[PDB]
């Protein structure tokens, strides 16, 4: 039993610690690359710069104290930072699909509008959108967990925030429900909306400005697949507790997590991304 601990241990710190290279690793090359290249240095790849470093605050932060948790059993890092690790993971997932929601509505208004767009949409802008979308993120995610709205009534959830080596996200229903739709459900509706009516625009209406578009509409589609069962669930844990068992949970949390490393892997579909990346790994 010692030795399949000893060997669980040292076998899943690895697994983890490939997943935070590739995330690492994948993102820092997508802001290099953007940041070195006047080729890549559209406003569109202002916000994929935004959304590369939420991927990146999940492979820096998030997967590391998580895989801590998943690895030994209990949280070792303290009360307050298991707040600030919770919040950080909820920030991140809540600035990446509003920020993949503010990305449908540029290729949207820059397709239907493109005189109009191009007059009004400029750097000063697409950053103070990008700081809105962070400024907003922050205010939806963060608060709500410090001033413990999350926190419920029940015995069980009283002994686990008591004990600093809980860090379950055992949450009540309102919060539950109310986070999962200002976080999730809502900016995810509006983009799949804004989405379809692109791709009905873009046939309406030149292949380089397409194909493009149609990689953001693959990394928008594979961020709905990574996140969409867990959201699902979450909101299936309130009417039935225990419909759902606790490894395809933790399991489908971990296909969220995995999503940060998939988009520079997609990204490889465009060319001068491509070469990019082969000049940077010098
Ligand atoms: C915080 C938690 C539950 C990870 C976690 C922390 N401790 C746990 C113990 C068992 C299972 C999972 C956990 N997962 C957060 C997910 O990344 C998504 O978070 C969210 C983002 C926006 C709105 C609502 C939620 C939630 N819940
Ligand atoms: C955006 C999140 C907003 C969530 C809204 C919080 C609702 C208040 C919490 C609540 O109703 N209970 C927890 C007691 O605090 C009673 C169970």
């Amino acid at each position: 039993a010692e030795l399949l601990s000893q060997q669980w241990e040292a076998g899943m710190s690895l697994l983890m610690a490939l997943v935070v290279l590739l995330i690492v690793a994948g993102n820092v090359l997508v802001i290099a690359a953007i940041g070195s290249t006047q080729r890549l240095q559209t406003l569109t790849n202002l916000f994929i710069t935004s959304l590369a470093c939420a991927d990146l605050v999940v492979g820096l932060l998030v997967v590391p104290f998580g895989a801590t948790l998943v690895v030994r059993g209990t949280w070792l890092w303290g009360s307050f930072l298991c707040e600030l690790w919770t919040s950080l993971d909820v920030l991140c997932v809540t600035a990446s699909i509003e920020t993949l929601c503010v990305i449908a509505i540029d290729r949207y208004l820059a397709i239907t509008s493109p005189f109009r767009y191009q007059s009004l949409m400029t750097r000063a802008r697409a950053k103070v959108i990008i700081c809105t979308v962070w400024a907003i993120s922050a205010l939806v995610s963060f608060l709500p967990i410090m001033m413990h709205w999350w926190r419920d009534e029940d015995p069980q959830a009283l002994k686990c925030y008591q004990d600093p080596g809980c860090c379950d996200f055992v949450t009540n229903r309102a919060y539950a429900i109310a986070s999962s739709i200002i976080s999730f459900y809502i900016p995810l509706l509006i983009m799949i909306f804004v989405a379809l009516r692109v791709y009905r625009e873009a046939k309406e209406q030149l292949m380089r400005e397409h194909k493009a578009l149609k990689t953001l509409g693959i990394i928008m589609g594979v961020f709905t697949l990574c996140w969409l069962p867990f959201f699902l669930v979450n909101i299936v844990n309130v009417f039935n507790r225990d419909l759902v068992p606790d490894w395809l949970f933790v399991a489908f949390n971990w296909l969220g997590y995995a999503n940060s490393a998939m988009n520079p892997i997609i990204y490889c579909r465009s060319p001068d991304f491509r070469k990019a990346f082969k000049r940077l790994l010098a």
